[PDB]
Parts: structure tokens; C-alpha cells; sequence
């Protein structure tokens, strides 16, 4: 066991091995407070999250779980790594802290209109690391500027933080579609894509029902086919309520785009989620030929998340992340 230090930052205690040093606050959210650190075993500055009350009810310890399993799993280039995981607690019994360490990287791309060539590497590495997490079986949900961390370097990695998530929401979220598929975070990235391109949010919609209307505006009401797939009645009458509208010409709203981030927007912003183009798909579009190597695009090992659907107590979901923390493994 490493010896631990105590301190206060921002009326928050901060417990952690004397392996990290010079911990200053960068920011806070609902379910963590973050600190950049200096890792004096590695000689990398980290970012280190410490969880808020992980174990308060049985949502936050079902919350915590799946947040360290799901750090865990990550073990690509282009996704937020988990570099150690610990706890000040040295029993089961007394364990009631969870804190994570990850790479520290430089800002996020809300922070960052960009060029064209920066732009195609950006969306390359976006889509390389969602080729992986797709694979796994998993849906991020919530890609928006502020989940992408980006160094100096250009160096893009996807996190989740945990500038409205709504406007990078795949439409049939909006409507509530109990069965929406991986191609929801296909639709985030070519919002993000196109906000990087223009400067501009794609959809900056008010709600859900202005959300859903600047899309149609842009992708065109449902056509038949897509129609056919809605078993909702209210939402069947409501679409087919609207004033119609056709898609646009993508290549006259993204004018002076490279012809080739144009198509491309056309393959991930299909209306219909059966038509878009997949991760996998698209890191083969001749929009990334400088970039694309099919032999460096790997997937993941497959991902357990049957935990999903258990109904536990709150010591037990304790005890399953204690078993996680024990367990880690850090990377060479
Ligand atoms: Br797909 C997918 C990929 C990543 C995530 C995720 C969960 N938690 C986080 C990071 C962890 C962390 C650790 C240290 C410092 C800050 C942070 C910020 N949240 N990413 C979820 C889904
Ligand atoms: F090889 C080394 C050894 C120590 C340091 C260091 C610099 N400032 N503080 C520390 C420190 C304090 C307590 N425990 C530690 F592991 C590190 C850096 C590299
Ligand atoms: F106004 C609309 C109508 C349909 C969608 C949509 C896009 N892809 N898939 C759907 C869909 C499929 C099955 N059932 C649903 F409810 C929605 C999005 C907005």
C-alpha cells in the first residue's frame, strides 16, 4: 500500500498516494471533481478524478460500477485509458472513495472553424476509436466538443465527461425511439464534424421539439420507408402532420466544404439510422485517405455488460467495484 497524503482543494478532501504530486483543481460536475497531478512514478502530468458519494443509493453505486468497468475495457489510442484506479480504504468495510487517474490532455474541442486537413484528422481519429468501441457492443450517447480530448499534438481521445448534449442528439432520441442503435453517435460526429467545418452548430435546437425541427429542415421529413418503421401512433401522426420538406443539398448548406467532407456528412446525417454509414464504413471514405490503414484500426475484446440488468443492493454493487479496484492492472 503507497503512503496517502490528505489535503483540501475547493472545500473537497483530496486523499491520494504520495506518487502524485502538485494536485490543482480543474474543474467539477455532478458526479466527480477532477485535479491535474504530476505522477512522479511515470514523469506524466494525469488528470485524477475523485467520484462524488459513488456509494450514496443504489443508482450511484450501480453508476460507479459501470464507470470502472467501462474504463477498464478501454485500451485504444483514440479512448480515455485508465492508468490507475485507488481508494484510501484499506478493507472492504471502509471503502467509500473511488478515485481514477487517466493521461492529462491538453483541452477539448469545445475549447478549439478549423482547417480542412485538421479537420480530416480530428474525424479520423474520432471514428477509429468509435470503430473500437462499437465493436464492444457499447453506445457512447453523448459525443459533443466537450467529450473529445485534444492535445498540442492533435491527439484526439474520447471520454465522457459526465453547449447543450441535445444538439448533437440523434433525431430518433427525440422522438423517444426505445430502439435506437450505434448510429446515434454516428449522428453526433457528423454534427460535430459539420460544426467543425463551419464554425457554426449544426442544430443549436431550444428543446427536443425545436431540436427535431432543425434537423427535418436540413435531412428532409421521414419518406415511406422510414415511415413504415414507426409503431408509434402519436409520433406517426405527428411526423405526418408536418409540412413536408425534402432533404436538402448538402453540397449548397456545407459551400466551399472539400466536396469529399460533404459526402461524407451526406453518409453519417441520413434521417433513417439503417442508412447511415458505419464506423467501420466510413474510416475506409476517401475523405481519410491520408489516414486510413485497415491494419491499425483494431477492435475490442467483447464487454461483459450483462451487470446491466441486475438488480443488487448497494453493498454488493460496493463490493463488486471493490473487487475491480483490487484487481487493476496497470498499463506497461
Ligand atoms: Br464509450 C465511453 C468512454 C469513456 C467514458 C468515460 C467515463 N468516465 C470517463 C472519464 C474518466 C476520468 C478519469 C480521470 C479524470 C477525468 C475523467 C473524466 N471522465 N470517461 C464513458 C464511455
Ligand atoms: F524518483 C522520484 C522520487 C520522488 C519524486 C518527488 C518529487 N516531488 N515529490 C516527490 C515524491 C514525494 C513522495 N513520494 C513520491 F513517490 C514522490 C520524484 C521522483
Ligand atoms: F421524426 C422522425 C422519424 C423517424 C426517425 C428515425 C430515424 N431513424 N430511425 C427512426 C425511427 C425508427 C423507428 N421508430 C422510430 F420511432 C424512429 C427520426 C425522426
Amino acid at each position: 500500500r503507497p503512503t496517502f497524503y490528505r489535503q483540501e482543494l475547493n472545500k473537497t478532501i483530496w486523499e491520494v498516494p504520495e506518487r502524485y504530486q502538485n494536485l490543482s483543481p480543474v474543474g467539477s460536475g455532478a458526479y466527480g471533481s477532477v485535479c491535474a497531478a504530476f505522477d512522479t512514478k511515470t514523469g506524466l502530468r494525469v488528470a485524477v478524478k475523485k467520484l462524488s458519494r459513488p456509494f450514496q443509493s443504489i443508482i450511484h453505486a450501480k453508476r460507479t460500477y459501470r464507470e470502472l468497468r467501462l474504463l477498464k475495457h478501454m485500451k485504444h489510442e483514440n479512448v480515455i485509458g485508465l492508468l490507475d484506479v485507488f481508494t484510501p480504504a484499506r478493507s472492504l468495510e471502509e471503502f467509500n472513495d473511488v478515485y481514477l487517474v487517466t493521461h492529462l490532455m491538453g483541452a477539448d474541442l469545445n475549447n478549439i472553424k478549423l482547417t480542412d486537413d485538421h479537420v480530416q484528422f480530428l474525424i479520423y481519429q474520432i471514428l477509429r476509436g468509435l470503430k473500437y468501441i462499437h465493436s464492444a457492443d457499447i453506445i457512447h450517447r453523448d459525443l459533443k466538443p466537450s467529450n473529445l480530448a485534444v492535445n498540442e499534438d492533435c491527439e484526439l481521445k474520447i471520454l465522457d465527461f459526465g453547449v447543450a448534449t441535445r444538439w448533437y442528439r440523434a433525431p430518433e432520441i427525440m422522438l423517444n425511439w426505445m430502439h435506437y442503435n450505434q448510429t446515434v453517435d454516428i449522428w453526433s460526429v457528423g454534427c460535430i464534424m459539420a460544426e467543425l467545418l463551419t464554425g457554426r452548430t449544426l442544430f443549436p435546437g431550444t428543446d427536443h421539439i425545436d431540436q427535431l425541427k432543425l434537423i427535418l429542415r436540413l435531412v428532409g421529413t421521414p419518406g415511406a420507408e422510414l415511415l413504415k418503421k414507426i409503431s408509434s401512433e402519436s409520433a406517426r401522426n405527428y411526423i405526418q402532420s408536418l409540412t413536408q420538406m425534402p432533404k436538402m443539398n448538402f453540397a449548397n448548406v456545407f459551400i466551399g466544404a472539400n466536396p469529399l467532407a460533404v459526402d461524407l456528412l451526406e453518409k453519417m446525417l441520413v434521417l433513417d439510422s439503417d442508412k447511415r454509414i458505419t464506423a467501420a464504413q466510413a474510416l475506409a471514405h476517401a475523405y481519410f485517405a491520408q489516414y486510413h490503414d485497415p491494419d491499425d484500426e483494431p477492435v475490442a475484446d467483447p464487454y461483459d455488460q450483462s451487470f446491466e440488468s441486475r438488480d443488487l443492493l448497494i453493498d454488493e454493487w460496493k463490493s463488486l467495484t471493490y473487487d475491480e479496484v483490487i484487481s487493476f492492472v496497470p498499463p506497461p
